[PDB]
């Protein structure tokens, strides 16, 4: 809706303007026509409460902006009434176009230089093509115009000013696109900061640093850096450097900079992990602390998946208590009922095991159940480098366990069921600690960025063969004897039989003693032409094709999980397991912060 | 043909030009020869018809030329006479040669701007390696001459001038090799035609701007768009640019721009789709319109399908009227006739399902049929982007649908046939609908250029190796007794065997309880050595190397898919389903025109 709305409104401002001779005049710069029109309503506006040197400022006019303020001093003043543009001022549209001695002009004639532009063209959106914040000075910074920004300073403007999220200046030109100036912006603006502006949080919590790691800007992060480094020593080709900790390990805080870093929803945030005191830092802390308690944690978790597999298959089952009739029956066994079931040395052994499978069921959605809402379940779900479809398995898990045991204590048949589900997804949970291994953690990526993308693609175009084929093999055979060929004898068999055939899992329906229809032997070259010979080796190409072209992106993730598991271990482990990393200065006489010394080569 | 007959013309015409001394001191530049046997028959033609001075002409010799004018000034306005070359002058040759000196020159002796070149070797065809239209002024703009067109339109040249396929050289300009001139002579054409020049249809119907369309000239598509556009304001680095529709939405007209784009049997057209105007349109279309409406069509369609297919399942089945008598036959069943068959409540609703299923086999004959004879047979099953397979499978579908009927209706035998035929086909045919999605659009033409590349050339290789291999089989079990090994009992089944083994389908023939004879695993050693390990390896390596070379090629074909769709829906659709797209200027007093507003950052 939104397009068709805004649309309309620059449609209406462009008719307002057409029928306004003083809007026309200010547009196409007429002064022989505001030298008339002027000497006889200076106030009146364009469709969104705009005035004529809104119109002048935006058509870029300096010549008819200067004969609107010589006539009517006030316009300078003047905000904008309607939604879309609400607040802004011809300062505003003088800043955007960069217009120097329009600017200066509007000061002199006292244009406020905190106006706020807080109407809907002004907040960050993906509606919104660019993200200015709502202040002139915002604007001046985000053109990159020194001058614009020192003249502005110079009549009074704010670099505090806070916009509608919270944002100052500084964090607006950590959201901009990477161009030259945006350093250089930066760096001048911190020039009038003489608490610090580049420790104002946002309404998000976010101060300026944090925003960098969050939105991904590395060439930020690296200016931000420059003065957090101290050069110690330089010695032939060797440097040592000391890098302060304090934003960066964000010390007895509740969200860290790390993870806001690897929680962060973009692209780029993973780049950030790759800057050369964070990347030394999670280093340290994964080669450290990390891979062995992952390691340990990983041994647990396996000795726990045996203990439950030993207690699946030594179930307490008995003779069935009723006789089988038709030949088709094969049960013979049966669920024993609760006081049949632990009356043995074995039944209190298995009792053990069941007790510690049911306790780490409990353990899991004690680790789990937090962290979904600190998190927020779009995140704590979504996330490859957080490790979301592994929390859904293992929660899903927990609950078919805590399903059982609930089923155990009923009496309830079928237990067999979430067991199964339970025994799968128990053990396919255990590829979670792949993360910590360079062998086996990119692989495990791999095998997700097949599952969500080209396996569920293959898979709708598989289903509609199968009920193609299946519906074709199906009535085949329905005229024919099913104790001669049963794979087709029933739908829901023909709809699986026609599944495995696709695959190639089980082998084509033959007998050679029987004269099968002459429409299965042209169905059958139909079916193994289109799903055997071409769709599953056309699966086969696409993901050798899909590998190549995700080869990189696994790899990054990659390194981007192994700090997500680190920065998870350090919050979810007690802290004596997990000692402040880096150098305490206290002992050297730097203070209260905490260092990493790096040392390289150049 | 036409090739031996036009190098005969080419060789007939020097043969002559060296057999006559004037024409060949009109090729040598001979001044002399010219200066003697001037002053003594200068009509004397070439093989053609050319004069001398076509002659002097085509060897760029404004001394000769100058001197046969002199001595007979009636040649400059002389046309040949052949088929291959009727009524071109010396005038169209000097600008084919671009010769300025020597085109005013003819012109000076009053040769005609208005004559047509007729001939065979001036038709757009895929005979001529250029197209200039028919008259001096086409081919003036063509050569790129600035010089040449001024002064044959301040002769009287005519640029409305319109050749046999009735292209005027706005159309001649649209049809060149993409050349820096092109542009630049368009718009110095248009500075003259002060209804407009590019308003004046072709005989296919196409203006200029179409044709740019049909032809796939995105440089000339952009050109004329900057006459189209109207840049509304820029602020900052944004800007607001006002579109005008008219040609691209062509509304109310038969045929639109967009059809004549992807309905054009050229690549290139596919490129005008992703050009700002109309990517911006065809992207409103579908995702305001077009998707929501393609689901639905899609849902009734699978419903459709789930009917047909549960009519099938339920079909009209009694035990056999006489006994088995051999044990091979395996039937039991069979056809019920029409008085036995709706007989039971069960029965009253397959009915209705039946008769749901026809009535949409005949929509599906109502909707399809029409779009054939207006689209023409060869495009309307020939093309990937309009769905070309799926209408040949979808009428097919229906054919079989109503044959089964017309069957059921005489009690004829064998149902089984059309109804298998018709749920392969009707379920596969569900796979149109992918086009609608990201996830399985581009796979489904990924499938598609398999199916009609690398599948066939892989199935006549195939037929030839199971054709030997099979005819090995059957001959080596002809000795032996078929009841021990029944795959090659006879030769349809080894043929069918042998089919299954290439495939690996079937497992290798064994009994190790019988002596086969020798010849069978040397030959089954060949056949698994050339079909299983190599063959059809070899097919996967092969899909793989064809997947990355086509996979940029697939996703354009689905994006051009994407409009094809787009334009079909609002074609065939009730427009009170369809609102006219974009800005209505009569709101905003802009007449009756109708503009899409692009807003952009640069
Ligand atoms: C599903 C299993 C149906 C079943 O349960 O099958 C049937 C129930 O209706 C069906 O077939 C369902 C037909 C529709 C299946 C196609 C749609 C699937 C969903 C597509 C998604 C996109 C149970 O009967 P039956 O198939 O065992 O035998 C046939 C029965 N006679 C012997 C008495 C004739
Ligand atoms: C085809 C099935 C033939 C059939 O119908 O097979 C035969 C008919 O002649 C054939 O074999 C056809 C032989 C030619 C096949 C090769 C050409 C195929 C086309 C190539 C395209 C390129 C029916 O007899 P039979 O093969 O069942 O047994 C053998 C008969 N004896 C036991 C009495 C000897
Ligand atoms: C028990 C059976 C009947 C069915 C219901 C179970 C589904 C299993 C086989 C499926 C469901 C989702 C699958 C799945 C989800 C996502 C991932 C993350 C990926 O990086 C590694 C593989 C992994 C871990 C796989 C393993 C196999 C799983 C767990
Ligand atoms: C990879 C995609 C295509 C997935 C969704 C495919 C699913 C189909 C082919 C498979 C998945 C589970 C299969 C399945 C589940 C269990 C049973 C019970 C059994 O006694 C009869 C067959 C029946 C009913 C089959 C039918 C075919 C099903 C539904
Ligand atoms: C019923 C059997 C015996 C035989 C005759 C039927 C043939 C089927 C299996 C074949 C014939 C042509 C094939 C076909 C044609 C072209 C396309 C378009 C492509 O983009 C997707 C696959 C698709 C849709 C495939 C699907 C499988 C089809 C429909
Ligand atoms: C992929 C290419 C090679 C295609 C054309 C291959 C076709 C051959 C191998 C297959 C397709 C259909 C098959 C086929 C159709 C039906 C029957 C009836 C059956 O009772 C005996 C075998 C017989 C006669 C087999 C013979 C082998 C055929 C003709």
């Amino acid at each position: 809706d939104w397009e068709q709305y805004r649309d309309r409104v620059n449609m209406l401002q462009q008719e307002r303007i057409r029928d306004s001779p003083l809007l026309q005049a200010a547009k196409e710069n007429d002064l022989r026509l505001l030298k008339i029109l002027l000497l006889n309503d200076f106030q009146q506006r364009g469709a969104v409460g705009e005035t004529a040197l809104h119109v002048a400022a935006l058509y870029d006019n300096l010549e008819a902006a200067t004969l609107l303020m010589e006539a009517a001093p006030e316009l300078a003043k003047e905000p904008a009434l309607c939604e879309p543009f609400v607040g802004q001022t011809a300062l505003h549209i003088a800043v955007m176009n960069q217009n120097l001695n329009l600017v200066r002009a509007l000061l002199a004639r006292g244009a406020s230089v905190s106006a706020r532009a807080t109407g809907a063209a002004f907040r960050r959106s993906p509606h919104n093509l660019i993200y200015y914040g709502e202040h002139p000075l915002s604007f001046a910074a985000c053109v990159g115009s020194e001058e614009i920004v020192r003249l502005l300073i110079e009549h009074g403007a704010d670099i505090r000013a806070q916009d509608s999220l919270g944002n100052t200046v500084l964090h607006i030109l950590i959201l901009q696109p990477n161009k030259t100036f945006a350093c250089q912006m930066y760096n001048l603006l911190l020039s009038y900061d003489e608490q610090s502006l580049e420790l104002v949080p946002n309404h998000q919590g976010l101060t300026p640093f944090k925003l960098a790691g969050v939105e991904g800007n590395t060439v930020m992060f690296q200016h931000l850096m420059q003065k957090r480094k101290h050069v110690q020593w330089t010695c032939g080709p060797l440097t040592s450097t000391l890098y302060d900790l304090t934003e960066i390990d964000s010390w007895g805080e509740e969200l860290s900079f790390l993870e806001l870093v690897v929680s962060s929803k973009k692209r780029e945030a993973r780049q950030i992990l790759e800057q050369t005191p964070v990347k030394e830092l999670v280093s340290f802390k994964w080669k450290k602390y990390g891979r062995p308690y992952f390691c340990v944690l990983a041994s647990l978790y396996i000795l726990y998946m045996i203990c439950f597999t030993t207690c699946c298959i030594y179930r307490p089952l008995k003779l069935r208590d009723d006789n089988r009739t038709d030949p088709r029956d094969i049960t013979i066994l049966q669920q024993k009922l609760l006081q049949e079931a632990y009356v043995t040395h074995q039944d209190n052994i298995r009792l053990v095991g069941e007790l510690v499978t049911v306790t780490g069921a409990v353990i899991i959605l004690l680790l789990e159940i937090p962290d979904i809402f600190r998190v927020g379940a779009s995140r704590y779900f979504g996330q490859t480098i957080l490790g979301g479809p592994f929390h859904v398995i293992i929660i899903t898990y927990a609950s078919l366990v805590l399903l059982t045991m609930v089923m155990r204590l009923t009496n309830m048949n079928g237990e067999v069921v979430p067991l199964s589900f339970a025994l799968v997804l128990g053990w396919c949970s255990v590829m979670y600690f792949a993360r910590g291994f360079q062998m086996l953690g990119p692989f495990t990526i791999m095998i997700q960025k097949m599952i969500f993308g080209d396996l569920m693609r293959f898979c709708w175009l598989m289903a509609v063969v199968i009920l193609g084929f299946a519906s074709a093999f199906h009535i085949t055979f329905q005229t024919e004897d099913p104790n001669n060929l049963g794979e087709f004898s029933d739908y829901p068999t023909a709809l699986f039989s026609t599944f495995e055939l696709f695959l190639t899992i089980i082998d084509g329906p033959a007998n050679y003693s029987v004269d099968l229809p002459f429409m299965y032997c042209i169905t059958y070259a139909a079916f193994a032409i289109i799903a055997t010979l071409l769709m599953l080796n056309l699966f086969i190409a696409m993901m050798g094709d899909t590998h190549w072209r995700v080869a990189q992106e696994r790899d990054e993730l990659w390194r981007a999980q192994v700090v997500a598991t680190t920065v998870m271990l350090e919050r979810k482990m007690p802290r004596f397991l997990w000692p402040r990393s880096g150098i305490c200065g206290y002992e050297y006489g730097l203070g209260d912060r905490w260092f990493l010394r790096v040392e390289n080569h150049h």
